[PDB]
């Protein structure tokens, strides 16, 4: 029975980044600015961030009267019209909506057009403590939150592939994914846009499975609780020890479910999300027990 904290949305007049501040160097200006259209449909109104995979816009769509909509690069033959069908029929309240797929000569690469979630990511809750690390019992209750949309991506046989706080945004009382594009079928070919540091080794040897978004739980779940050894801009493999973690002595259960969930070998790791489910109940509890 976890209560999430409620989180504020931010009005709307503070949703856009400032074009007239300097960038830090090394970032281009957006190719879209306000006033451009897209598709003849979407009416580009600013950017919120800029990515990896390049700027992230908000648009009207002119389709529905109030829409506000997110622009976000989709990443690079028949099958690919029904793996953006597929997208477009993910039908879960934790997971973000997409509504349709475009293409634009300014853009390379196309977007996909996606519901916008107003609230900020758990990385963002993360920087907002004096040390960047949440609470364990309320980073847990994240997880806890964010497993039913995992577990619905699993049973219709796909992976979300991508977990990491950055793409949790936490609005009100829930959470919702963000990184679409990201999912793929379990064991599907091609290359799987996972960020090193959080995805389990075997994915770009076997490919994606339910094993190893549950790696990814894992590696979340740990970079929400406690500062991680950096290696090459890569966060290393491995949980810290507890000889080095007083956090990790103090909650041994904790480091033992952490251990299990990004263990090596995928045959040792949880089989399911209600497997993880399960420990992570009983996790909080002894946290709960020791803290209080
Ligand atoms: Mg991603």
């Amino acid at each position: 029975m976890v209560e999430l904290p409620f989180i504020t949305p931010k009005p709307e007049d503070e949703l856009l980044i400032d074009p007239e501040k300097k960038r830090k160097p090394g970032v281009a200006a957006p190719q879209l600015v306000a006033g451009d259209i897209v598709a003849e449909q979407y009416e580009v109104l600013g950017v919120i961030a800029h990515g990896g995979m390049g700027w992230i816009y908000l648009a009207n769509d002119r389709n529905v009267s109030g829409r506000i909509v997110v622009l976000k690069g989709m990443m690079a033959q028949g099958t690919a019209e029904a793996e953006r069908e597929f997208l477009a029929d993910i039908t879960h309240p934790g997971i973000v909506k997409a509504y349709n797929f475009i293409d634009d000569p300014r853009v390379p690469g196309g977007f996909i057009v996606m519901e916008y979630v107003n609230g900020p990511s758990l990385k963002d809750r993360c920087k907002a403590q004096p040390d960047g690390v949440l609470r364990v019992d309320l980073a847990i209750g994240y997880i806890l939150e964010l497993l039913p949309a995992m577990d619905y991506l699993h049973q219709r046989g796909v992976v979300y592939n991508d977990l990491k706080p950055e793409n949790v945004i936490a609005t009100e009382d829930q959470v919702k994914l963000i990184d679409l594009g990201a999912v793929t079928g379990i064991g599907a070919f091609g290359y799987i846009y996972g960020t090193k540091g959080f995805q389990a080794p075997e994915v770009a040897t076997h490919g994606p499975s339910i094993s190893s978004d549950i790696f990814t739980i894992g590696r979340t779940l740990a970079a929400l609780t406690m500062p991680l050894p950096v290696e090459d801009g890569v966060l290393a493999p491995g949980i810290p020890s507890p000889k080095n973690s007083p956090l990790l002595r103090r909650h041994l259960s904790f480091y033992r479910l952490l251990q299990r969930a990004t263990a090596d070998d995928p045959q040792h790791r949880f089989r399911n999300v209600s497997e993880l489910r399960t420990q992570l109940y009983g996790v909080l509890r002894e946290i709960l027990a020791v803290r209080d």
